């Protein structure tokens, strides 16, 4: 498996600003983005083999609505998650999805939705073996 955080290798770019405002986070910090639609944060990764692996992303979200947001895996959509609200900036949250990997370098993206933009976004977390930090294209 691998812990994905912003700043270390493995994270490419992202919409907004990292920010550590909120205590409860991994790492140095986590992406705050923009309130805007098509806000992004993109990862690069090696998996050893071609197989569907699951990604468990954790972020904070204590805004007045959920910061729907859509996976996308080698340039293609893969499903919309909700991140939903918990009025609770001190409980972090996690979501699991499912993705498609190749063999070889992927890309991993996520995109806001909404005007909201992202959730504070602060790892991505691949389980699997074989699953190792990839340069940026
Ligand atoms: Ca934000
Ligand atoms: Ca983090």
């Amino acid at each position: 498996m691998w812990l994905f955080e912003e700043s270390a290798v493995g994270f490419c770019s992202n919409s907004g600003v990292i920010d550590n405002k909120h205590a409860g986070y991994t790492g140095t910090g986590f992406i705050d983005t923009e309130n805007a639609v098509g806000a992004s944060i993109v990862w690069s990764l090696s998996a050893a083999s071609a197989k569907t692996y699951t990604a468990q992303i954790r972020f904070g979200n204590g805004g007045t609505s959920a910061r729907r947001a859509t996976v996308v895996v080698n340039d293609s959509q893969i499903k919309t998650l909700d991140f939903p609200t918990n009025s609770n900036w001190t409980q972090w949250q996690t979501v699991n999805v499912d993705i498609p990997l190749k063999a070889g370098t992927n890309s991993i993206k996520l995109v806001a939705e909404t005007a909201d933009g992202l959730a504070n976004i602060d790892s991505i977390r691949v389980t699997g073996n074989g699953i190792t930090p990839a340069a940026c294209p």
